[PDB]
């Protein structure tokens, strides 16, 4: 790449995400590793036009970020030794309360029918398993509301309350989940806002926004029961193997070959379920903020052997 475009597109880049390199030598480093990244997409985005690969690479927050940096976006989830401590199994489809040979529509989006929350940013702090779960909450609000029911509730309680869970250092969304239920209740975002940041357990028992009764999980990774749970119990929060290079992802369907199905780096939640390109997919929300991917959102290979685990650790919170 011409070094007075990487200049310009390096200039633009700090003012728009606000960088604050102060000397020479902390500009030098944060452009090298910008630059670096930068190659890379050029080289991926090739592959992906030749059809090698079917997801593309682009600038977005982590473009200048160091791994160590990165870590708490993609790998800020923790597995505690029981992965559904009080969950509802869900095995078959009548585990569901759905008939046998009915057939819900092959590609389906929650959004269409208004029953997505906003995208949020979880920023510095390993915090996806609090907003997985938070979206997965507002989402059954919605559902038994309304599209319109101002459903935004505290990703803060969870980070500070739930007992074990290691707050910003990590954390499981079916923990969270077990939590709200015993506890009576999640606050709104107002009455308790996200802080980016560890804290002191503050629970408002008088400004609860949703209880839950408990959450239901999916036994095993059979996606096409995670698409019928999708279809009809909601957005499902859901972990999966978010190394390098997933944090880039721009556009298309991720497909990562040397992505683990084992490995529950992230915490996301599944708002629905589609083709293109000749590929099967799920579409999901994240929480790096709506500049980041597709609008906040992003494509992963479906039925492709359960990739990157997307299917392993699917749960959806019951009112």
């Amino acid at each position: 790449l011409p070094s007075t475009f990487v200049a310009e597109k390096w200039e633009n880049f700090k003012t728009t995400y606000a960088r604050s390199y102060v000397n020479a030598k902390e500009e030098t480093f944060r452009k090298q590793i910008f630059q670096k990244k930068l190659e890379t997409f050029e080289e991926h985005n090739e592959k992906y036009r030749q059809g090698l690969v079917s997801y593309t690479l682009g600038v977005n927050l982590f473009t200048d970020m160091t791994p160590e940096e990165m870590k708490a976006y993609t790998h800020g989830l923790i597995m505690p030794a029981d992965l559904h401590k009080n969950g509802i199994p869900i095995k078959t489809r009548e585990d569901l309360g759905l008939n046998a040979s009915v057939r819900y529509p092959a590609s389906f989006d929650w959004r269409d029918q208004g029953m997505v929350s906003p995208v949020k940013n979880q920023g510095s702090c390993g915090s996806s398993w609090a907003f997985s779960s938070t979206g997965a909450i507002e989402s059954q609000m919605k559902i038994a509301n309304g599209a319109g029911y101002d459903s935004s509730v505290s990703e803060q309680q969870l980070v500070d309350c739930v007992p074990n869970a290691l707050g910003c250092s990590g954390g499981w969304m079916n923990d969270a989940f077990t939590y709200v239920a015993q506890n009576g209740g999640i606050d709104s975002e107002g009455a308790y806002p996200y802080e980016m940041a560890d804290g002191n357990c503050h629970y408002d028992p008088n400004q609860v926004a949703a209880r839950l009764s408990g959450y239901v999980y999916l036994s095993g990774p059979d996606e096409n029961m995670l698409a019928d749970m999708v279809a009809t119990k909601g957005p499902v929060a859901v972990a999966f193997d978010a190394d390098d290079p997933f944090g880039s992802y721009s556009g298309g369907v991720y497909y990562n070959p040397t992505c683990e199905t084992n490995k529950f780096t992230h915490a996301v939640l599944i708002v629905g379920y589609g083709n293109e390109n000749g590929q099967d997919y799920w579409l999901v929300k994240n929480s790096w903020g709506d500049g980041w991917g597709l609008d906040g959102y992003f494509k992963i290979a479906r039925n492709a052997n359960n990739h990157c685990g997307i299917a392993g650790v699917a749960s959806v919170p019951t009112l």
